[PDB]
């Protein structure tokens, strides 16, 4: 029968903008569901009627529609698993490892998950030549939405994108570029979603702008891939998702070099829920409607814990 | 001088063995003229009465039974004398980071990551720590004859004490084992038996201290009742080793709390082969500091008190958070 959900989204960190989006999506299609709604912004509280366009007694999930932060890095997870509360996406352990880039690569290494070499900083002129060459991706360890990354192209570029990387978080990472193409993986309770491109153009990256702005990128669900690829892509991710313990659904990046070779870069346990996102286009092509998706999401959280 | 807030209890199935620790802890530190309060987190903060009771009980041969379990279930610095289930496995540290608090010991994801000894042992490998080969149950008798075979241990993903452990000699006696380490935990692992001696090191503030070795006799095993009995093994800090061998296990201890991204102190435990190889096994958190406990051995056998080694892991929880 229909669910009591509270979802929660806001949060402070820099992907706010992003997690008010996914909230609102998520709550739409989970009241069309017919499931009774309950919007928390978690910087907030419980939003009123105006607001929308105790009562928490008796919710059978909280649906988790915030990212980054200690929304997804598994501070929340310990704070709800302290009250004893079901919640949606993985737990804590596995929320933290995903969170930080660093030891998930380690943790892909150890699964037989092709992963780019990486330094955390500070490195050495030295160290950076020898190991990883340019250009280089510095990248903060814990973010996410491509916040605080750079592509260093020089050696006189590096320290400004290590300042830049560290006004968002504690730790930071000097990851060798692969050139290529970029494709993305979802999981679903243990099922491979079917993969996706996005198409870049002449950008070295995806950015935080053109993550969030309908039609700034071409985003092809199934991508157009060599069927083996494509498997193992869904082959690797499901590995990593698996190795790293994740719980009811991720979304796992790689980039696609020119070689036919798959690097994963990371896996996200909240990932985006918007209009625009990649996870719900790689659902849909598999026949799984949004709103489905919200209330499977749901009563796996429910399953776990 | 400090205010310092002792946690201790819980409802872990090493709730007996966090009151020891507490109650030394909480002595040493009004010896050094701090002000201390007592917190079973099971309850709430002591009063002198349920303080004196609670913290003059030693530990017993057995942990306490799940039914007991089941009833149980200004500040400058909160020390964590805590062992165990949410006290150590980073659910309580993410709760005192939410609420802006400092405490001793690791962040909750370097206290989660040395828990998960499945997942501390791959991040070992990659830190080039040797360790032993394992499995997650459930693993078909077919898979573990062709990759374990016998002797093996059984453990439970997740606890610490030697609770739930069995070593397995025959395949008879591999189902029960796993059933046992089942009633601890939702995770089983499966470990190959590492015969030889028995080894710990302890780090405190990025430094390796003496290297202990724990004689177990005839024992395959260090279990709960000799980790606590008092005189039931000998514990010898420093330990009579070859000196290379001592100080390999000094360097892969640091490795390992470095790798997990630990904080203040840790200590590890290795097994050490008849052919001079050591495998890690483990490394903890928050680590024993009753007056039986290893990590206060090996920080007297550095010249470092036991009032001065409770200060000392007060101020690094201080200058972290
Ligand atoms: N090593 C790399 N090589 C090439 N591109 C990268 C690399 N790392 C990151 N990127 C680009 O930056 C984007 C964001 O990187 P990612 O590691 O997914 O972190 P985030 O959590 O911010 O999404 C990726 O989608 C990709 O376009
Ligand atoms: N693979 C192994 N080989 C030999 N002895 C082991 C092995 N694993 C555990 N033991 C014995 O069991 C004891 C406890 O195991 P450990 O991995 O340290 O778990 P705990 O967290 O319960 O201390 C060890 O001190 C050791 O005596
Ligand atoms: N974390 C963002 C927001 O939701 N989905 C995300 O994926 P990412 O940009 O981290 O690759
Ligand atoms: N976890 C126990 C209690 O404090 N220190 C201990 O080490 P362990 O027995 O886990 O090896
Ligand atoms: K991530
Ligand atoms: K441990
Ligand atoms: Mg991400
Ligand atoms: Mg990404
Ligand atoms: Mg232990
Ligand atoms: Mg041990």
């Amino acid at each position: 029968d229909k669910l009591k959900v509270a979802v929660l989204f806001g949060g402070s960190s820099e992907e706010r903008d992003v997690s008010i989006a996914s909230g609102a999506q998520v709550i739409q299609a989970l009241r069309s569901a017919g499931h009774q709604v309950l919007a928390v912004d978690t910087a907030s509280g419980l939003l009123g009627a105006e607001e929308e366009r105790g009562e928490l007694a008796g919710v059978d999930v909280f649906f988790l529609a915030l990212h980054g932060g200690t929304g997804e890095d598994g501070t929340l997870q310990a704070l709800l698993d302290a009250g004893g509360f079901a919640y949606t996406g993985s737990g804590h352990l596995a929320s933290a490892m995903a969170m930080d880039k660093d030891v998930a690569k380690r943790l892909f290494l150890a699964a037989g998950v092709e992963t780019a070499s990486w330094l955390m900083a500070p490195a050495s002129e030295e160290e950076v030549r020898e190991q990883l060459g340019f250009p280089l991706v510095v990248k903060p360890n814990s973010q996410g939405s491509t916040v605080g990354l750079s592509i260093v192209h020089s050696q006189a570029e590096l320290q400004p994108a290590i300042e830049l990387a560290g006004r968002y978080g504690d730790e930071v990472m000097l990851e060798r570029f692969v050139a290529g193409r970029e494709v993305t993986v979802g999981v679903l309770d243990d099922q491979a979603l079917p993969v996706g491109e996005i198409l870049l153009g002449g950008q070295e990256v995806f950015d935080y702008e053109h993550k969030y702005q309908a039609g700034a990128v071409r985003e092809v669900f199934p991508a157009d891939l060599p069927p083996a690829i494509a498997a193992e892509a869904q082959r690797l991710a499901l590995k990593v998702h698996r190795a790293l313990k994740l719980s009811g659904y991720s979304r796992t990046d790689f980039r696609l070099d020119e070689q036919g070779r798959l690097w994963c870069l990371e896996v996200n346990t909240l990932p985006g829920m918007t209009a625009t996102s990649l996870l719900p286009q790689a659902a849909a092509a598999a026949g799984i409607g949004f709103a489905e998706l919200c209330e499977r999401i749901c009563r796996l959280g429910i399953e776990r814990c």
